[PDB]
């Protein structure tokens, strides 16, 4: 588990997604993912779950801008925290138990060579 190195996700709405990986934990059993989003813009809220989760695609800030300024928070250069999530030119990051990506033997898809 390297700083920079691809893992994938093996739990919640991004489970079996590829992530890079941005920073390992002061208490060594995290790790902050950065991660293509899966987001609807807050288009029908009134607990998601992988069997319905949405399809990925890079956090657009004047999207939510747009559809849901109420929950869009700027903290810097490129990096907007939307629904209590932190996104950073696009990317989702998000802190994951290491014991919940899988670092080994990790097999690149047609999709995610087309993409990174």
């Amino acid at each position: 588990l390297e700083e920079g190195s691809y893992v994938r996700i093996k739990r919640g709405i991004y489970k079996g997604d590829l992530a890079m990986v941005d920073q390992i934990s002061e208490n060594n059993l995290e790790v902050m993912l950065k991660i293509v989003p899966r987001l609807d813009y807050g288009k029908f809220d009134e607990r998601p779950t992988f069997a319905h989760r949405a399809p990925p695609q890079l956090f657009n800030p004047t999207m939510a801008l747009r559809l849901d300024q109420a929950n869009l928070y700027k903290r810097d250069d490129r990096h907007f925290t939307y629904k209590n999530e932190d996104y950073i030119d696009g990317y989702l990051y998000k802190s994951f138990r290491i014991q919940h990506v899988e670092t080994k033997n990790i097999q690149p898809t047609v999709e995610e060579l087309a993409r990174f």
